[PDB]
């Protein structure tokens, strides 16, 4: 059934406090939306996932990087569905007594270990999946008119696989909210006291999420220039050069002064070990110049120029300095890009 009231009989919720009353209709809408959550949950799976495996169309490895840990997302969220009807079936009256030792179940201890680590996985994995997707589509026909008949499907309401993915990170979003109206509407404290850990712990759950999400965004962005990445000029090094073997840090456009007479506009990217001089070339991200593109923090010495507000990049090796000049577009922006570069360049130096 879909409304609360409409479930309890009204002659006994004439006997309940008003309080009391708000206090169910949150609950509910925590019951609710779980269960309609689940639902969109089953349209991923029943839709895309259980079809395109069945047909064959995607490896092994596409489809781990489209849909990844969908089975455990989904088999979590139906048991916590099932809690959730437990609950309920508590009572012939459809009047729910105590649920914070509920919620502390499923939200704390192993609860919250098993949601935590599926969803992270899940929606860390989402920047990846979508970049899949595209790429899928653009490559293979059959995939292609694969997603666009599923696509077409009723259930889909009009949404394509690219804005269904994203339902379980919104979900996470939701029950700290959720939580925390149930605990507004709880008198008596022993048992408000618990919903209002549950919510927190909730909350914890969703940063431990988000802090995945942000890393994985960062190494597939990366994955991408990685990919656009043009060594067609080339000694050993820098042709095989691996941007996704580490973290980046920073990046943004700077100029490059080579000369008074000439300058080459770069998109840089600075990684954990390395600054990096790329030039954005159509759709390519080309690594080219005795000049290298590719700089060791382990030698640079950086400092700002008295004369724009660029900097002196200097790069030392057994004989000298070679010297990049790199023109930022703001005074703000450089000083980031100084602080940064040294940070990391201090960094590995200690490391030694």
């Amino acid at each position: 059934p879909p409304n609360w009231q409409q479930l309890v009989s009204r002659e006994v919720l004439l006997g309940l406090k008003p309080c009391e009353i708000k206090r169910q209709e949150v609950i509910n809408e925590l019951f609710y939306t779980e269960r309609a959550h689940v639902r969109t949950l089953k349209v991923l799976d029943q839709v895309f996932y259980q079809r395109v495996s069945r047909e064959g169309i995607l490896s092994p490895s596409e489809l781990r990087k489209i849909f990844s840990n969908l089975e455990d997302i989904l088999q979590l969220h139906i048991g916590l569905n099932e809690q959730m009807k437990a609950v309920r079936k508590r009572n012939e009256t459809s009047v729910i007594d105590q649920i914070g030792e509920d919620l502390l179940t499923w939200f704390s201890g192993p609860g919250e270990e098993k949601l935590k680590h599926a969803a992270a996985t899940f929606c860390s994995n989402q920047p990846f999946a979508l970049e899949m997707i595209k790429s899928r589509q653009k490559k293979d026909s059959r995939f292609q008119t694969f997603v666009q008949d599923a696509e077409s499907n009723p259930l889909c309401r009009r949404l394509q696989l690219k804005d269904i993915i994203p339902t379980q990170m919104q979900r996470l979003t939701k029950y700290p909210l959720l939580l925390d109206n149930i605990a507004k509407y709880t008198e008596w404290p022993t048992e408000r006291e618990k919903v209002k850990k549950a919510a927190d712990h909730c909350r914890q759950i969703l940063n431990f999420v988000n802090q995945a999400v942000k890393e994985a965004e960062n190494k597939q962005r990366l994955e991408d220039y990685q990919r656009r990445l043009d060594t067609s000029s080339l000694v050993e090094e820098l042709r095989n050069l691996d941007l996704t073997k580490r973290k980046m840090i920073h990046e943004g456009p700077l100029v490059w002064k080579v000369n008074r007479d000439k300058t080459i506009d770069l998109y840089t990217l600075l990684l954990e070990d390395i600054l990096v001089l790329l030039q954005k070339q159509d759709d390519r991200l080309v690594l080219r110049c005795t000049f290298s593109p590719v700089i060791k923090l382990s030698t640079v010495l950086v400092r700002q120029v008295a004369t724009n507000k660029a900097l002196f990049v200097i790069s030392m090796s057994d004989n000298g300095a070679q010297i990049y000049e790199l023109v930022a577009q703001t005074v703000s922006e450089k000083t980031v890009w100084q602080d940064l570069i040294c940070r990391m360049a201090a960094s590995v130096k200690e490391q030694s």
